[PDB]
């Protein structure tokens, strides 16, 4: 309560967007009368977004998504603020979904939930609410991708807006930001050099390009992997070098796992593995980086640091693995950096007042942020910077035409 | 014919690609019978595109689409090769329509044309060609600009193919090829020092990055002036510093317009231009530096360098132009890179070979590059590279799915 | 003593040259008898220092130079390695010359010592010691400065290694080693964003570029603030914007002392410093950054995150200083990288097997590190490293002469 | 003389450093009565050097230290000016000395000499101008070594200014300016695309970084081959991959060598150069790259581009060599860009002012730059860059001391 109190505190000065958005709308508050649920990662950052919510006049009802990083004094500062917090140390898997259901026994206007967990309990165990249910928004992709094979097969109704397509996010979320705290994550937790050191990014989309960018920021000489040959060739041009991931990880100081894909690494990979080479993933669940093979094919395994497990194999060679293969700059790091956070979360602050103007004019169809919310975000980010950009004039408007 | 011959021979043994188009259906000869149009830049890259098509089995009719010699040891280089070219030679348009005539006079199957000036003239001109005619390739944007305005007023009646859209163009030719040649056309006519100078680059989209990062690869101190406050935002998290046209130009020590606009740049913003300063313009036509607006308001104008015309103003201040404000990479360099224009041929050579075989099955409609050519090009491009990438397996296939 | 235990099991498989040096070395244990003496910041890193001089044959007798933060369970598992450490959380400026004079209290042969405070107690309280005393090694600055102040007065009886000054140490520590300890700490400790804001970097020198270099690295707009002109003017090339710190302030998001000079900031310029202006010394002592200067003037002064502490002036401005102006990346992140602490310890573990061997024919003089010790540990990083460069072959050999 | 002057006008406006000795001298005209004579390679910068002399008062004589490069209308304009110019396209070696002669035969009180080849003429056969010459100043390597030689057999008998060794020099000639010029040169010249291509850099100094640097800076995968491990250590840090020009050769696009060595390449390794291997030398004389050794193990020879000669051999494979092995920025490029000059000559000028007003105070030895000038040429490129740095207080100035 007067730690999660900081916590939030500090959050608090860096989240730009969330502040104007909260003077712009703070006394309007349209929002009022309104309840919103939402199952999301709980601490200080995802706490503010649930704050300015809430000073919009909403009704915030949260579900900790995280049950193992449920930060108590956080969600204790939240309750003193007039906000329902339901979340758990559980660990066990059967109170996670309780809470989503006591959310729901709250019957929501809107959701802002995750992976499609608190939208799709409703649709098929949870009618009741499915009718004051009036919108909901999915950042995730797992949640999107759920919501659409809803949509497809007319089991949805209710207006969804997916705000993991729109190129401010990608650009902030997929590049900028996992890219730094990717790396933030690494070093805090190992502590080695990243200078001269060969690092090894699998896939070269947003996150990988991000992840690699940032690598060559801090001296490493990187090596990409990858399937899609556009990206590889794209990799080259980059200045990097493209090799298979077979010949890649035998020269690795650091593997970073980026693609939306499983087993990056095989049982021969882990093998090839030189002595102390330390693994990562930055993408999709914790079955990037075969984790399952490590601990199988281990002769020992060990904590060797907060977030390092260790795994000495047959070779007599020990490999590291960060965050044990889940998303290491989440579950080791800070998650993205407070402004990169700021700006992911305003997009959701309006695609929720969108839901909201445009409520009934939508059909229970899952729509793409609307690029008139980009445009907006970046105008709040540009002008909190201190960046004003030439406007376009008649003459151009015309000759564009 | 001896020189010109050289001039290919150069550019011959670094078109990696044309030269596996070369081997892997010069035997096969799948153009046998058919003739091919063109209108293009010519000079020993453009040739060499003619000279793998006639290695296909083709009769190339190319026209110039650049004014050049009577005895142009390029042109009587192809000539020397069984390769009907009509060469312009002079300024005025009269000449130019009269070369383009004479490749329809030729009556071509397929053809790769610029800006659309070749096929529009069938649509409207000369029907009869209009029949014969198979196909057509575009690769300019003016062009498809063109014939799309055709396709949607039904008057076009032969499918089309705009390869100015695809990921492997907009990579190789408006990010890597027009960053380098850009630079190289600048400092070739200027031997200025671009290390410790402030750039100001107008536009950041494929091309504005491009040269953004190309000059700051040369020590420069770049300012991105932008209309578009996503692009604008994604310049700052770059590095770079963003600010007004009108403010930037008090202070750039070369000013490039890479947006697809007109007056970039105002009297007043010329007028704020600090004495030396060189404008470029690496964009579209002559229009995005005013030219015309230096021509009036220049209290003196003079060669200073075979390719800089510079102008003193009422200021006393005086400014350099590149190019005449024409592209000025094309107009002051050597267009693109040797191996930048051998992928942005290979790509237009198999947009021909899909004409031809895809022939009939196609309607009279202007259809996008197929995703497959740019997969193929890739893949070719990483094989002469020597790179292997990794193969999806069954286990990822499925997961992906 | 099993957590101190880990937290050098870690550090043990990153530190290279120190296991190169810990099996060239270890069977014909050189130092033998000998015992070495030494005041260092005692942590996982300086322990394993201590631990392979150890399995060199040596006694040592460690002091904690950081009373505060003595890592208890690491200086007791020290000891359970027979190595006489005597640290303290004393807090009490007293405890740490009688810590410093327990070493004493067993008549070293060698010293490797903090600024000096060692070698000088000997010279001037304490002589006893001062005739079994061999040789000294100083890495600090401070300490040089002292042990020179006394060869100049002659009253230095002793032959001394100053390893601070050499291209690897220069190189890995004042370049790479804080450049990337100092983003390293001040990102984990505030999780702000890096990319797409204003960086500045008073002093342009070793470590003020490698702090600039990386910075970059993060996506930051970089402006250094110089007082001598040909660094400033290096600066400029580099694509940097160079003004008076009076003006950069103004702008700045994160303020980088790395001058090794005293109050770079003046309360002029503090009160010019932007809202949310973070402040952190990467520097010499806490005196770059006016921290008495700050606590006067606030208007209020608060903990706002562990490591960061925020000042709020009478302008309403609140300015956050990071580990309370003193070296940030010491203080408040883990030190320099694993290897490059690895680096600048196997420097000074051959500074004394040096002080060994050239023992007696050396005289009571400050000598800086000889020359053929870099290359040694040059080619023993590339060793480790699997990087082979060329031999320089007889004809060149001869024909450079 | 119309020509050359413009090729002077377009330099003049670009010497920002000479335009300002040129109007804080101008008036006082110090170098009246005085004559300087100089041999060095006459174009148009180097003229506008002789022309600020003049300026100031001096009659300069200067001779075409380039033969073959000796550009007429620009020897021309400066006679134009009142300048003696020895300058012909002899070809011949006899006639250089020749005119080397007839500049002496003007008896000259100041020399900027090329290679020593002035100063020593004098002291070995024509003693006459030795006594009437007062000062020498020396920008070359193999001059000032020669100068040395001189010195140390006590032969010398009138001081020399070695401006080769400032740390402005180093930056602005040997990293920046060699840095761009090189890749200029190597574009211009034959127009491929350095993105995404190998490029191997034979040395890391301040011409192999710089070199490097840009390379990287276009888009190149950067490979390093050093001979110094000191220096391939820090290769490996920048994010380079270094190793043997054995291994390297065999998979680089291009090939640079900036050693001031010879045989860089052995036959074994030409012949493992894979076909259109691009070599270029931007360091010593012509013996880094074996230009001997391709003339005979060549199965062909011949002229592909204006400066660019290819070598077939025996493996079928043929390489192509730049600027026939000579410094190729200077002999196929500008030199360094025109304001890298400016300040390579601005530094001269003062030289050649030291030693007027320093003069006799000198005792015949070869001296480095006085560090007084360094200072004075940084602080007036600050100036004319619009850059104004700190200034260091009295409460700091103490503090240093
Ligand atoms: N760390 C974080 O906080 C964040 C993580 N992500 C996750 O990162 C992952 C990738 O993000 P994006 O780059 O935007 O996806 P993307 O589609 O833009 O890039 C994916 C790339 O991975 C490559 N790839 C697939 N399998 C591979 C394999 N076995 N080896 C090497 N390369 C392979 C593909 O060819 C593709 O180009 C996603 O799973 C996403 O959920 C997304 C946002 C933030
Ligand atoms: N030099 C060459 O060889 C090549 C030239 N181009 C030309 O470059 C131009 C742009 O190409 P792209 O950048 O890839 O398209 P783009 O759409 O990605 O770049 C357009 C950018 O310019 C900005 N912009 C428009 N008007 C502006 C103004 N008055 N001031 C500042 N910014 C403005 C837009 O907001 C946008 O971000 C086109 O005209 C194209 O024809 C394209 C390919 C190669
Ligand atoms: N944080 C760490 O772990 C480390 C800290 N250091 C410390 O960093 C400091 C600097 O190290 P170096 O850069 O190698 O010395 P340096 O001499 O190479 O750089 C110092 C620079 O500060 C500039 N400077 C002086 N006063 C200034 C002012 N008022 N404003 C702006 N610039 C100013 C000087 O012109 C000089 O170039 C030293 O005190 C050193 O002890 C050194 C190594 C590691
Ligand atoms: N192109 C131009 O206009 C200019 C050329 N130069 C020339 O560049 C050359 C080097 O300049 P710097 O970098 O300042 O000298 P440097 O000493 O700073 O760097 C030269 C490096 O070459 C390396 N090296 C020597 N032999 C080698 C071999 N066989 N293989 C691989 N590496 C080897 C050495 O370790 C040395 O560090 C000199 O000969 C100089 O005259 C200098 C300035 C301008």
């Amino acid at each position: 309560a007067n730690t999660g109190e900081m916590k939030i505190n500090w959050v608090s000065r860096y989240m730009p967007l969330l502040n104007k958005i909260a003077e712009e709308y703070s006394r309007e508050k349209p929002l009022s009368g309104f309840t919103v649920g939402m199952s999301i990662h709980l601490e200080a950052k995802t706490a503010y977004l649930a704050i300015t919510l809430s000073k919009l006049g909403a009704k915030v009802v949260i579900t900790g998504s995280n049950p193992l990083s449920t930060q108590d004094d956080v969600a204790e500062a939240l309750r003193s603020k007039g906000i329902t917090v339901y979340a758990r140390r559980t660990h066990d898997e059967s109170i996670y979904r309780e809470n989503l259901m006591k959310v729901l026994d709250e019957r929501p206007d809107f959701i802002i939930d995750d992976g499609g967990d608190l939208t799709v309990i409703s649709h098929t165990e949870r009618e009741e609410v499915l009718e004051n249910l009036k919108g909901v928004s999915e950042e995730t992709t797992t949640g999107v991708r759920r919501l659409k094979a809803l949509e497809e097969t007319g089991k949805l109704r209710v207006p969804v807006i997916a705000v993991n397509d729109s190129k401010m996010k990608y650009l902030f979320d997929n590049r900028y930001g996992t890219g730094q705290s990717t790396w933030d994550a690494i070093m805090r937790n190992t502590n080695l050099l990243v200078a001269g050191k060969n690092v090894v990014v699998a896939g070269y989309g947003w996150c990988g390009r991000g992840i690699a960018l940032r690598a060559a920021g801090l001296g490493a000489r990187v090596i990409v992997t990858e399937v899609d040959p556009v990206k590889a060739v794209e990799a080259i041009m980059d200045g990097f070098t493209v090799m298979p991931m077979k010949e890649a990880v035998k020269i690795a100081d650091f593997v970073i796992t980026a693609s939306g894909n499983t087993d990056v690494l095989s049982k021969e990979d882990i093998l090839s593995l030189k002595d102390g080479a330390v693994l990562a993933n930055a993408g999709h669940f914790n079955v990037e980086i075969p984790v399952r093979v490590l601990e199988e094919i281990a002769v020992e395994k060990f904590e060797a640091r907060p977030n390092v497990t260790g795994y000495t194999l047959e070779n007599g060679k020990t490999v590291f693995l960060l965050a044990e293969g889940r998303l290491v700059n989440l579950a080791a790091g800070d998650g993205h950096p407070v402004e990169i956070m700021d700006l992911s979360f305003a997009l959701q602050i309006f695609a929720v007042l969108y839901l909201l103007e445009n409520h009934r004019k939508m059909s229970p169809k899952v729509y793409m942020l609307p690029d008139e919310i980009d445009e907006r975000v970046a105008r709040m980010k540009l002008d909190s910077l201190g960046v004003k950009i030439d406007e376009l004039t008649e003459k151009q408007r015309r000759y564009l035409r």
